[PDB]
């Protein structure tokens, strides 16, 4: 009745490319999958939608992509996801990274320099260095590579059942 | 008294330069680790050395390098590794890519076509097919990716305690 | 609460190289390390950061690679390292060559001579006549040199117990 | 009136080019200083000559030189240096390698190869593993590469007081 996994991405880029496709295989190993499209904006963040689901998740799994470091929506949430995890250590993370390269991500170099260059002319001196603390403990667990050529199909079932062996064994 | 842990790895490649620390790093987590380094051809398949540890081990832990299809020993040993952990799933194996994509390690293509093209010319021609279909599972399991700018010092730390979690909590 | 030990090397060539792993290795026997990687160039020499450490480090650990007589920032911090040991000796030096000659630091001939002819044509006439009366006596104390076979994860475990056992003991 | 420091080095290299000063600069020290060239012979190991002044020394102070790994007097000789020293770490080593690298010193390769080749067809199976496990821990330790063209006087005086600072201080 409550949300066993809670995902997260890009807008534009991936929302029918590959992770629409992951949402309707999910649903057929009889598990309960929350994906949101509303682009909120609503004020600066949203309780009874995000933050209520956040603490109802189970299995936190970010979805990397080329251009995630950009909207001012999905970083400063990413912050609320790896900062609850670090509190109590029961819930995991199984991020899977996606077109880039497994070092753009520790480093915010590459294709997020220029992201991060009109960044810090809006916000505060401080906020910036806690997205870059944030972002980067992510890039170090484990996580399955796709690159151009690798299977955008086989993948998604190899990685399903490892979402649902952590659950009928529990 | 025994193994916990077998690596695996190239020769001339990654011998001296990165998997070497993660010998004398790991050993200060008190945990007791195997790593060989003769050659022996001393037949075709040594008994009471490698067959002996690989029974043992716990948490098999390969490092797939750039070249790590082309030395005969190598490979015909992975179709051993993960022929024994499909009997029986109580141990894990967690790669870790080096130096390559984790594209070019599903279909061997790229850098491992040159590789192929002249292995094809001595064995079986289903002994071949067997490697392939061993080879490409493992690049499918959770994997950190070690890109050209990650730092080569912080990724072990990382790595060591994801594996001595597994050992301490059980 | 303040630094016990001091490093010093090359920019691109051994900050994820080997140095990482030191840090990294280092930190696991429970001392305090210090490591920079701000380019500073805020002007010519930095106070409240590189001047501070300074002072407040205890064993001066350099790390001389093959490429650190380019860098226009190394040799003249060298030059502030070795000259404040001189004045009070209860502090050490424990230099480690790199894949370099132990006779190409005496004499700044072989790999060092075209970058030392290029720098002569900028500074005055006698402050490179202090770089190269410091850089020569560096490279007369005790030092392990690395060669080209020689083990990158031993040397480490080696190395790090001769810094903590001048601590422990004092 | 007993001894302080202890050498050895190899027959016809070096007694007469580099060592012999390194004996009749120290005794300026004020120091007594034991070398020894008798050729033994005499059995295997002598006991009075050799046993006497190995326990009574102070600062062993080997010499590794380019073809020390001939002598079959030397290496096992060698063997009873570090292993005295292993079990009382109250006295200390400081090598100092000599027109070799210190990569050929850690793994007997490069111009030993053809030393152990044949040093093989005589002792025991176990011995010679004796010898390259202790052969190896010497080179790990602290010590000053005298290049090519480093000044073999200069060295000396540097050398002299680093064994005349831990005596005088004590």
């Amino acid at each position: 009745v409550e949300y066993d996994v809670f995902l997260s991405f890009r807008g534009p880029d991936t929302r029918k490319q590959f992770t629409d496709f992951l949402y309707h295989f999910l649903c057929y190993y009889k598990i309960h999958t929350f994906r949101d499209d509303d682009e909120l904006r609503k004020g600066k963040e949203i309780g009874p939608n995000l933050l209520r689901a956040i603490d109802q998740s189970k299995i936190y799994v970010p979805i990397i992509s080329s251009g995630y470091a950009d909207s001012k929506w999905c970083l400063m949430e990413l912050a609320e996801i790896v900062r609850r995890q670090e509190e109590d250590p029961r819930r995991i993370i199984l991020p899977i990274f996606y077109m880039v390269d497994p070092s753009d991500v520790r480093h915010q170099t590459g294709c997020y320099k220029k992201a991060f260059r009109k960044h810090a002319n809006k916000f505060d001196g401080q906020t910036i260095q806690n997205w870059k603390d944030a972002l980067k403990k992510v890039g170090d667990l484990k996580g399955w590579h796709i690159g151009k050529d690798d299977e955008q199909g086989a993948i998604a079932d190899k990685v399903s059942a490892d979402i649902w062996s952590h659950i009928s064994k529990e």
